[PDB]
């Protein structure tokens, strides 16, 4: 390619999610991701445990946007975010295996 | 910003050298950049010697274009290049404290 880019996600994210899985329910937390270039790490932060990403991946698809995918350790899951054309915002999913829900993100 | 970009420099490079300071000369090498994300490494090789750079930094001009500033040492001077809109060539000039000269590099 002409430039190396990677879209801009350091920063801290509200995180609304739900977990889908049986007796699941809503529940609310907060993301902060740091970012080295290409190299993210991603901690969730909720009443209930902390995560921190393990390996993450920044990939592109044309008429999709962004994504991050991501394996995480809760106090191992996968997680994976689609942003949003301004990066303001995302909609992901997690699975834990068994555990599975949906986050919605908003920048801080 | 919303991307962390930085121009992709690396590669070979011919180079055309013209000597300014007394008793210069015209001269020609070949230059191989190596590079990580924002991080540069240039060696130049001549008939005459080799140099590494020893740091390097890339900027950004509205209007000018990428620039690409760095020390090196010979076999310690200073360098810099201002690329092309394309990235395929770029002009530059190198004081080595005393010598100095400029320099055309074209893309291979």
């Amino acid at each position: 390619g002409k430039f190396l880019c990677v879209p801009n996600l350091e920063g801290r994210w509200h995180v609304d999610g739900h977990t889908r899985s049986e007796g699941g329910n809503t529940w609310e937390g907060e993301l902060k991701i740091v970012q080295t270039w290409d190299k993210v790490r991603i901690h969730l932060k909720t009443k209930a445990s902390h995560s921190d990403s393990v390996t993450a991946s920044i990939i592109y698809d044309k008429g999709i946007g962004y994504q991050l995918l991501y394996n995480y350790r809760n106090q191992v899951g996968f997680a994976e975010f689609r942003f949003d054309a301004d990066l303001k915002s995302a909609e992901g999913h997690y699975f834990n295996g068994a555990t599975y829900g949906t986050m919605t993100i908003t920048r801080i």
